[PDB]
């Protein structure tokens, strides 16, 4: 997260870190046994780390649970990043409390202008590279589909939306991938892609979660 702020320990209780010997992506806990992330985060040997603040220090509220299975969206295209969504099932149910909690799925899509909270342990610099240890947060508005398409001609599908600031300076970034965009208490987005980070006229692009609620529910129901 570039141009954001320190969230505060466990203030984002649905935020997970996907770990394969090191943090490599974010994710969102959607019930005691399932995490939503980006398909581009797919890999084998994932351990899901819940209740994290400092990802380099055991602070007392963590739950580390191995993934038992991953399901990349059936229509994920790694070249276009269309349908950039994946489900991860935990080997055991997380113990849910104030600091480890699921986030509600949307029942309708969000509109341009809605404010959202975007969070992660990704790069904090738009030019250089600095990775934080504690969770970073950014409040950002959803942008109109027309401005999103104008920013990224030929690249924005009906399964994507832009959020952030066309002036630059405030954005998600590398390492935030797969993490949450939460708007009025609902998971509306997943950190997906962008050209650089916090660049002028290049806002963040997010997977449009409301399009996938049907697939998520039915997938969970049979797995
Ligand atoms: N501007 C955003 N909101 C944004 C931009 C980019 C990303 C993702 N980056 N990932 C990388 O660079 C990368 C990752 C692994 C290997 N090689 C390169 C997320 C958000
Ligand atoms: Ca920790």
């Amino acid at each position: 997260i570039v141009g954001g702020y320190t969230c505060g320990a466990n203030t984002v209780p649905y935020q997970v870190s996907l770990n394969s010997g090191y943090h490599f992506c974010g994710g969102s806990l959607i019930n005691s046994q399932w995490v939503v992330s980006a398909a581009h985060c797919y890999k084998s040997g994932i351990q899901v780390r819940l209740g994290e603040d400092n990802i380099n220090v055991v602070e007392g509220n963590e739950q580390f649970i191995s993934a038992s299975k991953s399901i990349v969206h059936p229509s994920y295209n790694s070249n276009t990043l269309n349908n950039d969504i994946m489900l991860i099932k935990l080997k055991s149910a997380a113990s849910l409390n104030s600091r480890v909690a699921s986030i509600s799925l949307p029942t309708s899509c969000a509109s341009a202008g809605t404010q959202c909270l975007i969070s992660g342990w990704g790069n904090t610099k738009s030019s250089g590279t600095s990775y934080p240890d504690v969770l970073k947060c950014l409040k950002a508005p959803i942008l109109s589909d027309s401005s999103c398409k104008s920013a990224y001609p030929g690249q924005i599908t009906s399964n994507m939306f832009c959020a952030g600031y066309l002036e630059g300076g405030k954005d998600s970034c590398q390492g935030d991938s797969g993490g949450p965009v939460v708007c009025s208490g609902k998971l509306q987005g997943i950190v997906s892609w962008g050209s650089g980070c916090a660049q002028k006229n290049k806002p963040g692009v997010y997977t449009k979660v409301c399009n996938y609620v049907s697939w998520i529910k039915q997938t969970i129901a049979s797995n």
